[PDB]
Order: structure tokens, then sequence, then C-alpha cells
């Protein structure tokens, strides 16, 4: 709609501003440490966007990473740069995030990767498109016959290899939460899990995996929603394959 | 020039059909099981290389992953397509190996990666480059201002990413060897290791590394070429700590 | 829509198809003459699009610009390649165009120019889009504020060119009439004429246009269907002073 | 090399801020009527080049369309964007061009095509490229093979179409003279006439058509420099036909 199509010229546009300085930022800021950085372009990228939504979205609220941390019944939430270490370092895989959360409830997602020119979208009961077009989880359902994703966290992604490597395709880790969300509403992937991730970084890929008929849910199986700790997004077809191997993971290290 | 010329616009070229099938081509066959396929799009790519190199390199011979393993003092070494399980699955992140092998040495390569549209090439003394602009390897000489990268190998894969994790930013799964060692020679990616591979996974990789001031070796340490089981890709200033780790990393499972 | 969907995601397959000659095509056939061409990849697109349509609606008629000639009630219009001769060249401005019309009146219309990545479409009543976003016809109620656009022809041209130029900022000939037509559409252009043409040629820039809220009126301000054979397509504001220049020219030439 | 890389980047870079504003320019500063406008774009994107100039070669010479002009034996001539409406009306034929002219002759042309992904250059005595491909005129040696194309002037156009359509298979008229030049030189256009022009128009297309083996002559058939007000651009197979219709359309209005 309005919110949809404004969303994507406004990620489209604020696209090319980050192409200006792609693999060529030279001031790196550790935030709480070596792995988790923030760039001068993530928050000029991000003042872009919440100042048109302020614009035009007078009175609602935003909850960006970098900074803007509100609460709202109308609720955008924002990642400037998801993926900065690859954009930092010269790597495609980095998008922006914008989702709009009504009442707790994700209403609409777009997550744009302006390197690769793919637009993923999604707003509630509308379904989910690419670059215009439908697209839908793969069929997929022998974990043999899959490929699955996971990001670089602490011990856990080395482990789920490990445990995964064996049933499976193959595994992908390749930088962007909310772009590897969004490829398994695309069909691209089969599967992709996360780890102590905020909002901002699943916001999106959350209405887009569901509309585009997959599975988005927590460790334990039951649905998640933008404000759940562990994410667990699939084809809705080998799921159960994976909540276990997950929690086959988590335990080893630590957790319940 | 003449062959490196002639190679690029033969890979885009062909990179065109690949996308015509790209994501779409439900029939998948085993080169040694599902780890390991190839499609009549592999057959059909390469079909398309080969016979365009005859036509005017006749005198002289061929090596391509799935059926021609000649030999000679004028070799050419042609990988269809570089991660063909991506192609398969939708993935962006596969590309179209070549190299021209004269007695024995790699006297130019060139990737493609068609859906990404990069085409990254060097020839013996001409330096690397990308799309037509020069490319060096990074400068990063600090495993904690590194992000690596490696195929998914056996036990060498999760067990590569525990003992590498903490060591630098992030360590990246992309699927495509061609590609991941272009990456390097384009300073994308500080290091990439591949363990138990063919030589038209690397050929190119390695005279693209090397003309970008990298450096390409196997776990020995001395200097790789394009026949060689395992290598190392790296912007040579974090080779040393590299080599360390990985001659540390098959220890634990084994492989002598 | 399924039909819409159906249509883009066909014209974007075989618009690799036709990278693969872009530019690199050594037999031209002169259809009436060396201004009127034909390939045999127009054909091979074509057969590429009508296996896929008869496919998938075996009891609907077919109208492409190579041959097919049929009529009916549930009609498809193709243009295998808007602009063969750009196609033949090596320029970018060559096109597939798609229109389904119904008892008459076109339902929907695609435009997919592939070396350029634009995909312009629209359904009746659901408005008109840009690769997943919505586009609407310009705001320039000035012509001394326009930018127009023709096709090459025999008289009109010339006598348009100069009866229009002292009045615009400028008229843009491109070489594509879909792609032309849908770039009123798209508010790229102010208005494009075009004369003696085919219904393959204007289909989907009708709808198009229409739906992006211009006007496509006949040379006598007649509002058109695919069958007219003249065309001026623009965005509703300029339309009339349009209209009479293009009569001061038709005038010149002859007419009756 | 060290100059043409530094320009291809830049260039490339700049390429991005200009995306950003494409077509959705608010405010057209008029420098000689509706038909010649200049953007606050041209000159941001214009201060981002000279910025980057000054820095690596701060003893050096500027010569920019807008605002700038030096003089001196190490030159650079600049055109921010090139087809200025074409970018206010969100046309994707603009550039940006960029010559560097040591000691009155210039000796490396870069044009680069934001908006179509599109980088041709050439350094005087290595050949024309784009996008590191190798490029060269066409080889159609008779106009009904060709395809000429012009600039939208208020006389010379009209008169130009007229006694050149029934000669040719068409006459385009894109909206970018660095890009149209480089056309010639990439061959996928036969020749390219411009009438009133500055050095910054084409200087870089200049040592492009050159580099690529055709010829670039003054209207009296005289060879053309950087510094001259009528060039006409071709593969030099049919140079000498051009030349005398240009002429005759000079007879038609006035002159000498
Ligand atoms: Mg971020
Ligand atoms: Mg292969
Ligand atoms: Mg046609
Ligand atoms: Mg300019």
């Amino acid at each position: 709609m309005d919110r949809l199509d404004f969303s994507i010229k406004l990620l489209r546009k604020v696209g090319h501003l980050l192409m200006i300085h792609w693999g060529r930022v030279d001031n790196v800021e550790k935030k709480t440490g070596f792995k988790d950085i923030v760039t001068e372009i993530d928050r000029e990228a991000q003042r872009m966007i919440v100042d048109e939504i302020r614009k035009f979205f007078p009175d609602e609220n935003i909850m960006a990473e970098e900074g803007i941390f509100e609460k709202g019944d109308r609720l955008w939430i924002i990642d400037p740069i998801d993926g900065t270490i690859n954009f930092v370092h010269g790597l495609p895989n980095f998008s922006i995030s914008l989702a709009y959360v009504e009442n707790g409830e994700v209403k609409l997602g777009v997550v744009h990767a302006p390197a690769l020119n793919e637009t993923l979208y999604a707003e509630e009961g509308s379904g989910a498109f690419f670059n215009g077009e439908r697209i839908r989880v793969s069929e997929n359902a022998s974990l043999e016959e899959c490929v699955g994703s996971t990001g670089s966290y602490v011990d856990f992604t080395g482990k789920f290899i490990e445990r995964m490597e064996k049933r499976t395709r193959r595994i992908r880790i390749l930088g962007s939460a909310a772009l590897n969300a969004a490829y398994v509403g695309a069909g691209r992937v089969d599967f992709f899990v996360t780890w102590r991730i905020n909002p901002w970084d699943i916001a999106a890929g959350l209405i887009i995996v569901k509309e585009a008929g997959g599975m988005v849910t927590d460790f334990s199986g039951k649905e998640a929603n933008a404000f759940s700790k562990n994410f667990i997004f699939s084809n809705g077809l080998i799921h159960d394959e994976v909540v276990k191997v997950v929690n086959e993971v988590v335990e080893e290290i630590g957790g319940k």
C-alpha cells in the first residue's frame, strides 16, 4: 500500500547512499567488541530513513538499531545496515530493513540488499514478493536435499555445523540476518536459525517468511514474534527436523 | 588482450544461459551423492565453452569438471558452474571459472558470477582486475580485523569455525570456491581455505590472488599450484597464523 | 495476479535468452526492408513465450508479431522483441511485450527490458508498477517543461521533431515502442507518439499508461484500443497540445 | 593505469550519489532557457569529483562544466552529469564524463552511465574498453547497414532526420553526448553528430572512439580535438557520407 510502497522506494533510495561507501569506510567503530561494529554510514543511513518516516508518519514510533529505541502501538523497526561487517569489507551481503509493527504485530516488512539489487517484501495478507514477482518458500522436505543457514555466533555456529553438516546438503553463512530470513521466503534457502538477535534483525524477515507460506518460530517450536530471542525460519516442511538439532546444540553448550 | 578478452566475453555470454535456468533446474544428478551434484546446465554451459575454445584454440587441451580431463602444454581448465548447489537452490553465489595453463603454468584466469555481475580476472604480469578496475588484496594485518572463509568440508569446517571464531571478525561460507578465492584478491575477504579440491576450482583463483598481491600455498606453507589438494589464499599479511591454525585443525580429526 | 505474475516471470526468464545474443547476432533478415528486420532469436524468444502460454492457457488465442495472427475473446498479444534493430546493434533499448486482451480490451500488460532490468506492468484496476513499486504519469503541465518522443517513421519523424522542438525541452528516439509507452507510465517522458503501428507494439503500453493515470488516444483524440493504427500516450495534462501538433504533421505530409 | 583506475573508480563512486536523486530533482535552475539547465545535483556531484582530484593531483588544472574553467598543461575536463534533462525526468541515459588532457592533448577518457552500469573508457595507446572488455567500432560499411544518432538541436536535428532516415535503418536521439560518442566506440552505433559543443561534452568520447579504431572530425572533415565545436564520430567506414549530409543540412539553414 502507501506504507509498503513508501518503504520500498525509501530503502531503494538510501541503498544508493550505502553504495557510495560500500567497502570504503575507513572509520570502523566497535560497540561491544570487534565482532559488533558500527560506522558513520550506519547512522547517516538511519538518519536518512528516520527523517522520512518522522516526516510522513508524524506521531508514530521508531525503533532503530543505532540509538532510537521507542515503543508504540505503531512502531517502525529499522536496521540501517544489516551486515555492517560485510558492508565494511566489501561483501555484497548486506541490506536495509524496515518493518512496520502495529500493536506488536508485524504488518509490513521490506529488506533491500543494495549491491545485489534484491528487494524482498511482504505486507500482511498480501503474500511475499521479490522485485515485483511472487515468492514462496521451497518445497524441499528432506534435510538431505536442503540448504540451511546460520549467523556467526559464539560457539553455536561451529557446533550447529557439526550437527547439521551430516543430514544436510549444505550450510550457509552469508552475513545478513534480514537477507537470510528473506531468502527462505524466496525459496533460496530451506531454513535459517538465529541466536540473541534484536527485533530489527528479524521483524521484516518474519512477515516475509510467513506470507511466503513458511514457518517462523523460537527454539521451543512455539510460533515466534518480533520480540523473541531465538529464531527458526523454515519452509514449514523440515521445521521439526531443525527444532531438534538446534536444541541438541543448545543443550551441549548450555541452556534450558 | 587476446586470450584474456576472449575468456571474459565468453564466460559473460555463457553466464546468461545460466540465468535462464538459475533457480529453475529440478533435474539434478549426483556425481558422488547428494553432497555433490551436476545438471544438464552444468553440461550445457561447459559445452558452449569447450566448443568456443576449440574454434580458436585447436592444438590446445581442455580440462572441464564434468567430462573432459585432457592434458598438455597449452591447457584450459573449465568449471561450467562453481556452486552448482547454490545455482540449483537459487543463490547468487555461483560462478563460471576458466584458466589457461601453459606448460603447467597458469598464464591467466577469469571468474564470472552472472547473478552478481562480477567478473574477476588476472593475467601474468598484468595484475588483477574487477570489471575493468584494478583490485589489490586487503591490508588488514591482524586476525581481529579479518573475515575468513572456507567451503563445507567433513569436519574441517565446523571445526575451523570453532577454531577461529574468536580469532577473526567473521568466517563466511559462501559456496563458490572460484568466487571466494577471487574475493581475497579483491580484498573483500582476507583469506579462504579449501580442503580436498580439484584444479578447476582454484586455477583462476590462484593467479587472481597472486596478481592481486596475495598468497596461495598448500598447508605446508609452500607455494601452491593448479595441481595441489589443499589451498589457502590470503593477503600475505596473515597467512602464517592461518597456516598455523589450518595445520592445527586437521589434527583434531585426522588427515596425514 | 497469477496471470500477471505468470507474465512477469515468463518475460524475465526469456530476457536472459535474449541477453545471450544481444549484439551478437550475425544473421539479420529483412521483413519488408532494411528498416524492418527480424532474426531467428525473435522467433526463438517468441516460441519460448508461446509454448508456455499454450501450455497454461490451452484454449486462449495468440497473436505474436512473427506469424501467429489468431483472433478471439481470450487473446494474448506478443512482440518477442520490440526493437530488433537496437537488439541487433547492441543498444539496450529493446524489450519483450506481453498483454492479455479479453473481449477486445487489455486486462493486463507487462514490458520487460532485459539489458535494462526494467519490468513495467499493470493489471486493470490495480495500478502500474516498475519492479514492484508503483509508478504514475508525470505532472508536467507545460510543453516547454516536457520531454516527448516518437518512433522512426518515413515523413512523420522529421516534421514532428521540427514542429515540436521549439516547444518542448527535448524529443527522444530510444527505439522500443512498448518501452517508450511504458515510460510515459513511469513518468520518465511526458508523451509518446506512434504512427502506423501494430497491436503487439502498443497493447502492453496501453494499459500501463492508463493504469499509471495517463491518456491514450488515436490521432483524433478518440480513446484507443489495441487495434487503433496511430497512438498518443501522455500524462493527460499536455495531450491536446500534442494531438494538435501531430495533426499539423499529418496535415503537411498528407492524409485525405 | 594510476590515472585511469582512479578515474574509473571515482566516477562509479560518484555514480551512486547520482542514483539517489535520479528522477527526483526538485529545483531546476535555468542556464540559457528550459533547453539547458543544471541542478544542485550536478554541482553536488561535480564537487565530489573535483574534491578527489584536488586531493591526489593538487598541482593540476580543472575545467568543469558547472563553474570551473582553468587552463594548464596537466588538465582534467569534467561533466558532472551529461544529460541533465534525462537525469531530471528519470531517463537512464545520463552519464559522468572525465578526461585528463596532458599538454593540450587528451590521453585518457572515462564515461560512466550509473543507471546503465556502463563504464566505457580509453587510455591513449592501450585501446578502448567497456567494463574491462575490449571494444572496437562497427563494421557496417553502408548507411543502410547503420544506426546513426544526433543531439536535439533547434534546426539541425529535424533536417538531419529528414535527409538521413531513408538512408539508414534508424537515427537515435538518446540524450547524453558523452555516452552517445562512447557508443560509436562500443560499436553500438555507427556514427554520432554533435552541433554546438564544449570540451567537457566530448573530450572523453573523442579518445574512446579513437582508441576504438574510429574517426572524429569537425564538420569540415578536418581532424578534431578536445577544442572544436563541430563533431562527427564514426566507425570510419561511412564517415565521408555523414560529413556530406551534415554540411548539406548546414546549407538548409546558415553559416559562412
Ligand atoms: Mg545493522
Ligand atoms: Mg562445477
Ligand atoms: Mg518485434
Ligand atoms: Mg552536464
